[PDB]
């Protein structure tokens, strides 16, 4: 606990799109941000693009699930502010396995596919992503679902309520 603060955690397929990692870095008061993506990590010539448009005076780096729980026990970063990006609420539940606490999970966009169903305008959910958002409300964590912090904040149960039942 004494040791990196999780200053937000942020769902996106997408990583960093359109203005909204430049608006959620300002307002959350971001100088760093870490992404967790094996697939991701894996490809060199994507982490070079995104390395090299990081917002001026903000720092984006790339790791694995595996990576990420042992750069978060190093106490190097106690107190620093540090985003969390993820693109699968999977790897969210793994980090908490690992010890890694975390309040609330914000839901900022999944991109739809078949056989998913759509629960917003632009975040779609599998029975396994629904499975990980239901452990983490179990474990007194929450979950709200947005897509600009200026846009009202919806309960991702209420909207699994009203599809699942």
């Amino acid at each position: 606990n004494d040791y990196m603060v999780i200053g937000l955690a942020r769902i996106d397929d997408r990583l960093i799109h359109g203005q909204v990692a430049t608006r959620w870095t300002k307002e959350t008061n971001v100088s760093r941000i870490i992404v967790v993506s094996d697939e991701v990590a894996a490809d060199t010539v994507r982490k070079t693009l995104l390395t090299q448009v990081a917002p001026p005076g903000v720092t984006a780096h790339v790791v694995d699930v595996a990576k990420m729980i042992r750069v978060y026990n190093n106490p190097k970063y106690a107190g620093e502010r540090v985003m969390l990006l993820f693109t699968n609420p999977t790897d969210v539940e793994r980090l908490v396995e690992g010890g890694v606490k975390i309040t609330s999970v914000n839901v900022g966009g999944m991109a739809f596919r078949q056989g998913k169903t759509q629960v917003n305008n632009a975040v779609s959910v599998d029975e396994k992503d629904i499975e990980a958002f239901k452990k983490l409300n179990a474990r007194g964590i929450e979950l709200e679902v947005r897509k600009v912090s200026t846009d009202p904040k919806l309960k991702m149960m209420d909207l699994i309520s009203k599809i699942d039942k």
